[PDB]
């Protein structure tokens, strides 16, 4: 119906930077959106804690069915194939992003912990101790902040089309 009246009234405040291309599709459970994302904090430093369009490689988010983190999908329902928006979300919906950011790169290996334990998708002849434990994101578990994402959207599939290989 209204995604930018709702996203105002959630606690939430939106901002798109260039509108994209194409029609606005479901966005419910199983939607396989395919974006860049860049989590900086907004005013207590401006440093960047996470960034993937810097290095030109794209992040996966599945709506409401193997992802664990809703502020992503809320952020993504009101952006179309080719949109770019940038902006704030309050730290009840971002309270378990440092959780999440524990998984979207490790489980997203291939299917869950113990069922893919393999590099066997695009990860090949690199020898380096890779070591969990950061700082950047640990900064919200001592003093929690509302953070910036800048998301990009290329393209976004329905339940029906989608399918991994």
């Amino acid at each position: 119906a209204d995604i930018i009246a709702r996203l105002r009234e959630d606690g939430i405040q939106k901002r798109v930077i260039q509108e994209g291309r194409g029609e606005l599709p479901d966005f419910q459970d199983g939607t396989k959106a395919t974006f860049h994302y860049r989590t900086l904090h907004s005013d207590d430093e401006g440093t960047v804690l996470d960034d993937s369009r810097a290095r030109g490689k794209p992040m996966e988010l599945i709506i409401g069915k193997k992802f664990k983190l809703p502020v992503w999908e809320t952020i993504v329902c009101t952006m179309r194939e080719g949109e770019i928006a940038q902006f704030l979300c309050d730290i009840k919906h971002v309270v378990l992003y440092p959780l999440v950011a524990k998984s979207l790169r490790n489980i997203a290996v291939g299917k869950d912990p113990l069922e893919g334990q393999r590099h066997c998708c695009g990860v090949a002849q690199m020898r380096e101790h890779s070591s969990l434990g950061h700082a950047d994101l640990d900064a919200l578990q001592q003093n929690p902040q509302p953070l910036i994402f800048h998301m990009e959207m290329l393209k976004v599939e329905s339940p029906g089309t989608y399918q991994q290989d």
